Protein backbone atom coordinates (compact mmCIF):
# COMPACT_ATOMS: atom_id res chain seq x y z
CA UNK A 1 0.00 0.00 0.00
CA UNK A 2 1.25 3.94 -0.63
CA UNK A 3 -0.41 7.15 -0.70
CA UNK A 4 -1.56 6.25 -4.50
CA UNK A 5 -3.48 3.41 -4.02
CA UNK A 6 -4.88 4.40 -0.69
CA UNK A 7 -6.24 7.89 -2.10
CA UNK A 8 -7.30 5.47 -5.50
CA UNK A 9 -9.35 3.42 -2.92
CA UNK A 10 -10.93 6.26 -0.87
CA UNK A 11 -12.03 8.81 -4.06
CA UNK A 12 -12.62 6.28 -6.78
CA UNK A 13 -12.14 6.71 -10.92
CA UNK A 14 -14.44 8.47 -12.96
CA UNK A 15 -14.08 9.60 -16.34
CA UNK A 16 -16.78 11.96 -17.02
CA UNK A 17 -17.27 15.20 -15.07
CA UNK A 18 -19.95 14.04 -11.98
CA UNK A 19 -20.72 15.37 -8.79
CA UNK A 20 -18.71 15.11 -4.96
CA UNK A 21 -19.95 14.41 -1.72
CA UNK A 22 -20.71 18.03 -0.96
CA UNK A 23 -22.17 18.52 -4.42
CA UNK A 24 -19.46 20.25 -6.53
CA UNK A 25 -17.94 19.55 -9.82
CA UNK A 26 -15.32 17.16 -9.79
CA UNK A 27 -13.51 14.31 -12.45
CA UNK A 28 -11.09 11.92 -12.39
CA UNK A 29 -9.28 10.83 -8.98
CA UNK A 30 -10.54 13.20 -6.63
CA UNK A 31 -9.38 15.83 -8.64
CA UNK A 32 -11.94 18.96 -7.85
CA UNK A 33 -12.96 21.42 -10.58
CA UNK A 34 -14.83 24.29 -9.53
CA UNK A 35 -17.22 25.40 -6.32
CA UNK A 36 -19.30 26.92 -9.04
CA UNK A 37 -22.90 25.51 -9.47
CA UNK A 38 -22.50 26.00 -13.43
CA UNK A 39 -21.17 22.61 -14.89
CA UNK A 40 -20.49 25.28 -17.91
CA UNK A 41 -18.01 27.05 -15.84
CA UNK A 42 -16.72 23.33 -14.65
CA UNK A 43 -15.96 22.69 -18.41
CA UNK A 44 -13.88 25.26 -18.66
CA UNK A 45 -11.98 24.34 -15.85
CA UNK A 46 -11.78 21.16 -17.11
CA UNK A 47 -9.89 21.97 -20.77
CA UNK A 48 -7.85 24.13 -19.40
CA UNK A 49 -6.38 21.46 -16.86
CA UNK A 50 -6.49 19.35 -19.45
CA UNK A 51 -5.41 21.09 -22.49
CA UNK A 52 -8.03 19.95 -24.70
CA UNK A 53 -11.70 20.24 -25.22
CA UNK A 54 -12.97 17.60 -24.11
CA UNK A 55 -16.49 18.06 -23.46
CA UNK A 56 -16.79 16.31 -19.99
CA UNK A 57 -14.59 13.91 -20.71
CA UNK A 58 -11.26 12.17 -19.96
CA UNK A 59 -9.49 9.12 -20.71
CA UNK A 60 -7.84 7.16 -18.19
CA UNK A 61 -4.28 8.42 -18.70
CA UNK A 62 -5.63 11.75 -18.20
CA UNK A 63 -7.61 11.34 -14.75
CA UNK A 64 -3.49 9.31 -13.78
CA UNK A 65 -1.97 12.56 -14.92
CA UNK A 66 -4.19 14.90 -12.77
CA UNK A 67 -3.70 12.72 -9.87
CA UNK A 68 0.16 12.52 -10.06
CA UNK A 69 -0.53 16.70 -10.02
CA UNK A 70 -2.40 16.65 -6.75
CA UNK A 71 -1.23 14.27 -4.88
CA UNK A 72 2.54 16.39 -5.85
CA UNK A 73 0.97 19.40 -4.91
CA UNK A 74 -0.60 18.01 -1.84
CA UNK A 75 2.63 16.91 -0.36
CA UNK A 76 4.74 20.53 -1.65
CA UNK A 77 1.80 22.46 0.22
CA UNK A 78 2.32 20.69 3.64
CA UNK A 79 6.30 21.17 3.37
CA UNK A 80 5.59 24.71 2.38
CA UNK A 81 2.89 24.88 5.69
CA UNK A 82 4.22 25.95 8.60
CA UNK A 83 1.99 24.16 10.71
CA UNK A 84 1.78 21.29 8.62
CA UNK A 85 5.87 21.01 7.88
CA UNK A 86 6.52 20.19 11.79
CA UNK A 87 3.66 17.35 12.21
CA UNK A 88 4.93 15.60 8.38
CA UNK A 89 8.61 15.45 9.59
CA UNK A 90 7.66 14.19 13.50
CA UNK A 91 5.53 11.08 11.42
CA UNK A 92 6.45 7.51 10.45
CA UNK A 93 5.70 6.59 7.03
CA UNK A 94 2.49 5.34 7.53
CA UNK A 95 1.39 8.16 9.22
CA UNK A 96 2.81 10.70 6.52
CA UNK A 97 0.73 8.95 3.92
CA UNK A 98 -2.66 10.14 6.36
CA UNK A 99 -1.83 13.45 6.89
CA UNK A 100 -1.07 13.27 2.84
CA UNK A 101 -5.05 11.64 2.60
CA UNK A 102 -6.97 14.61 5.01
CA UNK A 103 -4.70 17.37 2.85
CA UNK A 104 -5.93 15.87 -0.35
CA UNK A 105 -9.41 16.13 0.80
CA UNK A 106 -10.02 19.14 2.49
CA UNK A 107 -7.11 21.74 1.70
CA UNK A 108 -4.06 22.66 3.37
CA UNK A 109 -5.90 25.33 5.60
CA UNK A 110 -8.81 23.04 6.06
CA UNK A 111 -5.51 20.38 8.06
CA UNK A 112 -4.07 23.54 9.49
CA UNK A 113 -6.96 24.40 11.23
CA UNK A 114 -7.10 20.65 13.08
CA UNK A 115 -4.89 22.57 15.82
CA UNK A 116 -5.34 20.20 18.80
CA UNK A 117 -5.31 17.27 16.80
CA UNK A 118 -1.85 18.09 15.28
CA UNK A 119 -0.52 18.42 18.28
CA UNK A 120 -1.22 15.59 19.61
CA UNK A 121 -0.51 13.85 16.84
CA UNK A 122 3.58 15.32 17.04
CA UNK A 123 3.19 14.24 20.32
CA UNK A 124 2.68 10.39 19.33
CA UNK A 125 -0.48 10.19 21.41
CA UNK A 126 -2.36 7.60 19.27
CA UNK A 127 -5.60 6.82 21.15
CA UNK A 128 -5.95 10.54 22.14
CA UNK A 129 -5.37 12.38 18.78
CA UNK A 130 -7.77 9.47 17.18
CA UNK A 131 -10.69 9.85 19.82
CA UNK A 132 -10.43 14.27 18.71
CA UNK A 133 -10.34 13.86 15.23
CA UNK A 134 -13.73 12.26 15.15
CA UNK A 135 -15.09 15.57 16.80
CA UNK A 136 -15.11 17.24 13.22
CA UNK A 137 -17.83 18.45 10.30
CA UNK A 138 -15.30 16.06 8.24
CA UNK A 139 -15.99 12.96 10.46
CA UNK A 140 -19.85 13.10 10.38
CA UNK A 141 -19.81 14.39 6.50
CA UNK A 142 -17.80 11.20 5.68
CA UNK A 143 -17.36 9.16 8.21
CA UNK A 144 -16.67 5.78 6.47
CA UNK A 145 -13.54 7.46 4.77
CA UNK A 146 -12.75 9.51 8.00
CA UNK A 147 -12.66 6.10 10.14
CA UNK A 148 -10.15 4.81 7.58
CA UNK A 149 -7.56 7.63 7.76
CA UNK A 150 -8.15 8.05 12.02
CA UNK A 151 -6.90 3.77 12.04
CA UNK A 152 -4.57 4.82 10.14
CA UNK A 153 -3.24 7.57 12.43
CA UNK A 154 -3.92 5.22 15.42
CA UNK A 155 -2.14 2.12 14.43
CA UNK A 156 0.52 3.05 12.46
CA UNK A 157 -0.65 -0.32 9.59
CA UNK A 158 -2.78 -0.21 6.19
CA UNK A 159 -4.85 -2.64 8.15
CA UNK A 160 -8.15 -0.16 7.54
CA UNK A 161 -7.44 -0.62 3.49
CA UNK A 162 -6.61 -4.18 3.26
CL1 LIG B 1 -5.07 21.85 -12.49
CL1 LIG C 1 -17.43 8.10 3.76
Amino acid sequence: MNIFEMLRIDEGLRLKIYKDTEGYYTIGIGHLLTKSPSLNAAKSELDKAIGRNTNGVITKDEAEKLFNQDVDAAVRGILRNAKLKPVYDSLDSVRRAALINMVFQMGETGVAGFTNSLRMLQQKRWDEAAVNLAKSRWYNQTPNRAKRVITTFRTGTWDAYK
